[PDB]
């Protein structure tokens, strides 16, 4: 929940960031508290894409700890296109530990199976993040994404330590104080895959953004959807590593997990490609 | 108009950057051709700021060999915030060499004399550009800022090397092959002093970008006050340091101004504050 071991450069194949608790790796997508505090609903969040970034850095859901290494398409590494007028990705890109977006059942909202990954998290503060970060964030509404005809709900969230938390308590106060933000989302998820030669996606509920205790309805959902995976006892698991170091009442614990995961081994950023400048229009 | 040699690290109150041609420091206001091929108007652009930074970085008309330094008020470094849907700058911003808006002298259709500049380029293209390279643009077509009194030409431009720039040879086919980059430019630079607690820019021609003929018009104009500039025969070059090392007629010739430049910095980026970060809506 604390620090981060980088294996290698950023923007290359041998790159790895593995979250660590006290020094030793944990698992990002199971070993992190979904809650910071249950009690007033504040969520830890999992940095995979910091603002204004393409490279697309995901939690690995088949490797060991799952660390967040870059997606890769016929073997070549994978970038976000800078679709006119953003740059990159807009918001600083995650995921809540501890939930799942189940790929075995259709969801209701959108009649679609998940999208097989942890519930993914748009924090929409001020300060730029880091891969790797955990944060402390508070859910504020929530996005009903259809991204390639998969169940792919989008959580509008603030860092704890923004300036504006106090201010931010529901969906509204986003559109409030981030005016246009929430229509940008809407189009930046429905164009951003246009560039790499796929259709257009679509949202559900028109791509209304659903408030805060719609949010807190589907993240309860997906969280569920994790502690029957993370038990055994899922349908399809879908080849997902369920090696975990801090939970001792699942069969896939092991708490030495953590020690064969080689030391950090920081490179300098390698050179991303001159195509990645790009604004496609 | 070769390479790049920058003295103190970057985002520090040390930071310049110098053009060598062949090793040697020359001026980047003086030195550099306008014209990479004058018969077909191929220009070469000097340029200043990157795409999607936020650094205010500029030719010094005021310092030997003219760096490319970072502007700063009242001691403090100056950069722009990102104005919400941009991130910083939204194009690689310009000059071109051996061009100057003669303050003494005013358009009518354009009730404002020169600000003293070199005329400023945006360049369009793909490719995010670096500071100090010379690159082989051409004109599309030119806006008009009305900074307090004095007209603020910004000529649109395409580095010649660009995929698309054989498509490109008009202002119509900015808004054909850029759609909507003329309004953003357009927007960009009204509200970009806004979160710096200045008023809303103001255009003239109502924002119209004209034409290349228009750009060719006024490029050939500035560097006709440049031409009289350098040749001592202004009526005012106040502040302005016309020392260069390539024109060996002119009355401030010397060759030594190269020799006295220190050599290139050892020192890595400076850390900007992560304010700047803050995207402002
Ligand atoms: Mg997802
Ligand atoms: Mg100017």
């Amino acid at each position: 929940t604390y620090t981060t071991r980088q294996i290698g450069a950023k923007n290359t194949l041998e790159y790895k960031v593995y979250i660590e608790k006290d020094g030793k790796p944990v698992s990002a997508f199971h070993d992190i508290p979904l809650y910071a505090d249950k009690e007033n609903n504040i969520f830890n969040m999992v940095v995979e894409i910091p603002r204004w970034t393409n490279a697309k850095l995901e939690i690995t859901r088949e490797e060991t700890l799952n660390p967040i290494i870059q997606d890769t398409k016929k073997g070549k590494l994978r970038f976000v296109r800078n679709c006119f007028p953003h740059h990159g990705y807009i918001h600083n890109y995650g995921a809540f530990p501890q939930t799942w977006e189940d790929p075995n059942v259709s969801h209701p909202e959108t009649k679609a199976v998940g999208d097989n990954d942890p519930i993914d998290v748009l924090e929409i503060g001020e300060t730029i993040a880091y891969t790797g970060q955990v944060k402390q964030v508070k859910a504020l509404g929530i996005m009903a994404l259809l991204d390639e005809g998969e169940t792919d709900w989008k959580v509008i969230a603030i860092d704890i330590n923004d300036p504006l938390a106090p201010k931010l308590n529901d969906i509204e106060d986003v559109e409030k104080y981030f005016p246009g933000l929430l229509r940008a989302t809407n189009e930046w998820f429905r164009i951003y895959k246009i560039p790499d030669g796929k259709p257009e996606n679509q949202f559900a509920f028109s791509g209304e953004a659903k408030n805060k205790k719609y949010a807190l309805d589907i993240i309860k959902e997906t969280h569920d959807s994790w502690k029957q995976l993370i038990a055994g006892k899922s349908s399809d698991s879908k080849g997902i590593d369920l090696t975990n170091v801090t939970l001792p009442d699942t069969p896939t614990y092991s708490k030495a997990a953590s020690d064969a995961i080689p030391p950090a081994s920081l490179k300098a950023d390698a050179p991303i490609d001159k195509s990645i400048d790009k604004w496609f229009f």
